[PDB]
């Protein structure tokens, strides 16, 4: 069963977002364009590149009325030391949802259940809940936030126009 | 549960290539770079952009040592019909796989099941058969073949050279 | 668990007729006898005799007061392109049902699973919906259209006369 | 899940032949053209014009080298006295099955729940055992035996000839 | 689970009665004695005395107030032929219940399930529906219908007299 | 499911044979003809002349060589007990089995699950183990041993001659 | 999981009482001092003196409140031919609950499963419904009626006067 | 499931005899008669006379070649303690077993549940481990241990001589 | 599915208090810190100084408003005779709760199956019922009263000023 | 049903150890004993002086020879930023085991379900793998490893002096 074209499943999470720590819910997505950017873990040897690419094109994002929260299996307290410790993260001024339980990494079908960690996977999601675009990639393929910023673009397009030739 | 990072489910099906059909197993896939573009129909009012876009890249991508395999739903008989009557469709020199059952579709989760019709979702297969990549959208939402381009070429990297950065 | 004489399962298909997309359900079948015409699929090598026939005696059943369905497993958009490229197809003047689901092809119990394509079989349908006639024929075994007409009206003086033979 | 194109499931049944009683299974199908010709109960006041205008074209069926099967849900005795007071049925030269039971009748999806009688039904199975030919029809729509007979002559020309369309 | 002292499960089946088809249901056993008669075929080799035997004291059941219900797994159409045909079946005035779906001979638990044939039973039903009287026979051994007789005379003795000392 | 045309279950009971208390299994019953006679209770208020008109036949049926058993829930002592109190029970020369266990009573599907008593059933019994002739009746019925008489005479016949027109 | 201390489960068995059935109910035992007495079978070689040792001791009950009830797994029928043709068994005045089913000796947990008897044993059941002595013995051991006698008296003692030990 | 006539299960419990702790199992009382005496708890308020009349005649018991085993849910701890306590206790001479598991208790059904504590129940049991009396009462219905023996010579007249009873 | 941080069962259980039988509920530990110490037997050879050394810092957990409740699978009355008999066990001035079923020893998960004996267990109750600190040691390891005492100050410390630190 | 006196279950984590990153087994606790201390999370607000305590009776613990496992739901990544970041947790030298998945947390019946941490357990583990003392503690209540250290000194002279007045 494909996750596209479907709404999002209910969820309850604490996240880091400017400083200091917020909670986040399914009700805060209602009647906004909500970006899903799932990653593996905090604090690794692999460069955080996809996630500052996102970080600045986010001042664009807030213009065309989009959310960005990054998710992962680490806590909200890892979240913050890791915008204080490393160089790239300090420029994340969206949200950066902890998720120890993994139950909203689960409610997108992106757990590595032997690694207890998320996957590299991104989702795009309209107002109404209903996921528009997926993008899942290997360890050390990177996602492009132009592409993603191109993709949204386009879904926003097709929600005020319609059906056409 | 998710998708990505597995191996590929064996397949059988017949396909449309250069005027000539030919039945393409999961063994041509071996010890080869693949790619499953997915599509919904043929013969639609939708601009065919999004696999006229992977043609003009594809000697680049036999370049590279890549197979594209362009998947719907319909039958391999339609796709020789839907390629002498447009002309975008003319300048497909790769592979049209028809899956009338859906098997291949369903391999890939990627049916839409109320609609009888194959999701907008592109794969990226290793020579090992594990999926590096994977891209769906929704109707209307448009693929862009540059990117798949460079997707690829940093997926073969990573199979190159394991363990650096950064 | 026999399908003769058992009532028409409900459906919601897109069909091409004269020029024009339309959507048939099984409210469009009721008052009025129907003629379900499977078949496997469009654009194949096969002699498309079968469907001529049809379109021939068309006039004659349309005065019987019957409607003809021609049913495939291809989409309505594959039928349009079928209904442009061959000569004998141009002459369809009924309706071609799209089933990419299958939905109404398994309800007539008419799928090659392994294939997923429609088999070669006719539908007398009733007003009623009731099913009065089933014929089933292999790949390469010709339908008579001639029969098919004089089968529907012995259905006809059945419906009109019970209890009149022997 | 459609019946067409699939080899013919076992049996096991008695059946009336010329004033004698004979055993039938699938074995006796093998490597022979076979067909099955289903109808409700025998003693109907229905015509058996369907079961004669079949004799009448049996003489030309054995020359093709086909074997008739005329089942129905009543025993065979009861065969053998339909046979004796009957005009049309005293001419059938071919097998009468009985299929007291309902399993021959099921193994082909012709059995009426509510009635526990077979349909007016008729097969055409190739000596693989795969079947080539399916026609049901309601009761009072009557079943050409010259169509069929049509049907038969163009099954073994598939067989014979494969792939020939069209050209 | 024993069949005797139990009321008889509901049925719909076509009969032929002297010359005439009629329906029966349970319906019709109600309020009256009945005489259930199983056995195997029409048109058999086997002798058909068994049905002439009861169709001679059919008269004397008739006064008594019985319905003779004579039921085989054959349609009501073979009936018709086997009563024009057999000169000791032409003497029964009693209903031949035709059972092609074998419902009915399913109620009795008397199926031969391999064979698709009625066992030779005999079932003695009260107005109430309760079963009186049970008689099975094997093929080949055969039913009197003068002990059949004797058994209704003292299961309405029973019924109209509660208690013998 | 029916139970004529079947093999009989084992049982081990003990029974009272005129004066003597012996033990009666399934193994007694093989290469034998038998019949299974069921009655309610001992010291019943009923007319024990069901019992006492088998005893009549009694020497017949030896000569027939079949083996007569009359069961009942009641023990074996009571057996003893009711053979020397009552004219009619006197005459009692074959087995009378007790089954307190009710188990050869369930083998036959005849207990009266609400009051622990056998039904009044009668089964003949080849040397096979076959059950060929079932007869039951409700409380206050009789059941007539002239008639079993014939029937045995039949069954004994079939069994020797196969096929009969 | 023991049965001491527990009301008795609700039964409706047909016993004789001096020449006249009678059925007894689980209300019948209510408000009086029960006394259950279980045995084999009915005219067993065993001597029935257990039965006609609490028939010497039975006028002594009565003035006490006590009802006495012998439970076979017999019918009532057979206990009435016992009373007769017995001379220690004519002795007994309390009821004979016949059990063909088996539900009251199952009750108390006292069935042999291989034989279909019920075993040895002698209940004292209260007013209330709760079992205050239990005694059970195998075939051959005899139970004494007089020490009966005193454990109901000892069980009456306790229910008037409650928790006096010691002192 | 009636608890009379069968064989006794298996037991592994700790004891306490002429000061000295002893492991008790189910092959201790084989080939040997044996009571097992069940009581609710020590160093209660009832009066312990019911166990102070079997210590009277465990030297008639002992002569009669059975064995007594006093079965209480308590420690075998807490019966050395009990035997130095009371008076009447310090005459026990066989042994006390305990059973904090309550797995010797189950075994005979003599367990309050809600309580926690063993029923007043005696069993008989011969060498061959099968139960030939039991005898239950309610708290304050003392047990008579003089009846008792009569029980136990009676069981043992019947295993000598069987069928030798009217 | 650990123990900690949740709300402790119903139980009723008799006890011994300073020469006198009291019932003790979970009604009597609401609105009071509540202390359960779970041992394995009474009369045992094993040294009492775990009992003893909660004993001698009784007058400082009463002062605290903490009640201590010693728990173990004997009865209550073996309680009243260990009192009288051990030099150590008569400084006990806390209640000895008797629990023979084991229902509060399984309410704790605290039970040796097959020995039918408590472990040695520790556990802090806040007045709302909530376990707030469990300490289980193997038999011979012994447990710290002033290690208890210091986790019960600082179990109020936190239920004073929660959210401080550091 | 306690974890006291069982043997510890199998796991395979990844730990961070001086610098660097080692793998854990069941394997590696054999013929040694063993602390598996638990905690929440790394980077919390929370003191870290119950792993600074035992940091500093580690070298004691060694001498003792005593293994050291703190473990929590945390990635091995966030244990090495932790060590770097944090004063107290420098002076580890100890492994620390990173439990994503939470199976070795699980194994040690301590995961808080809803929260998807670590419950405040210490457990002392023998040689054979039988765990000899569980000390659980709620959140603000301190673990004193002076304590731990007394009862692994009692557990070590129980395991060769057993049996004892």
């Amino acid at each position: 069963m494909s996750l596209i074209n479907t709404k999002i499943k209910p969820f309850k999470n604490q996240a880091f977002k400017n400083g200091e720590f917020i909670e986040i819910t399914e009700k805060d997505t209602e009647g906004r364009w909500s970006v899903f950017f799932f990653y593996p873990a905090d604090f690794t040897f692999v460069c955080p590149t996809e996630l500052g690419d996102v970080a600045d094109h986010y001042e664009e994002l807030q213009k065309l009325g989009v959310d960005v929260y990054a998710v992962s299996t680490d806590t909200h307290f890892t979240h913050k030391a890791w915008h204080s410790s490393s160089e790239t993260i300090a420029k994340i001024k969206y949200a950066m949802i902890g998720d120890p339980t993994g139950a909203l990494t689960r409610n997108f079908d992106n757990m590595r259940e032997d690694e207890g960690l998320a996957d590299r996977a991104t989702f795009v999601v309209d107002p109404q809940g209903i996921i528009q675009a997926i993008e899942v990639t290997a360890e050390g393929i990177g996602r492009d936030a132009s592409d993603l910023l191109r993709k949204i673009k386009a879904a926003q397009y097709v929600a005020s126009h319609p059906g056409e030739v």
